[PDB]
């Protein structure tokens, strides 16, 4: 059957929560209180779902999450 996905962006002991804010900003165009929500929410609770399309969306999100140092995966939405 078919199914969406979702990336997930995961805390790590390195990065600044301002980084992370632009990042979301600059890699998917959000809106600066919606990268600040989604930062604030992986830095709370250690995750947060950040973006959700196809397999194939998701795997270019992870990519360049990783390629701003972030800490990305990626997950068939349930
Ligand atoms: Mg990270
Ligand atoms: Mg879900
Ligand atoms: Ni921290």
């Amino acid at each position: 059957t078919e199914a969406p996905w979702v990336t997930i962006v995961w805390d790590d002991p390195v990065n600044l929560m301002s980084y992370v804010t632009y990042v979301f900003q600059k890699l998917f165009g959000y809106s600066e209180p919606h990268a600040t929500k989604l930062m604030l929410q992986v830095h709370n609770e250690g995750k947060a779902v950040v973006s959700a399309g196809s397999r194939e969306s998701m795997e270019v999100d992870v990519s360049k999450l990783h390629a701003a140092g972030l800490w990305a995966t990626m997950q068939q939405d349930r």
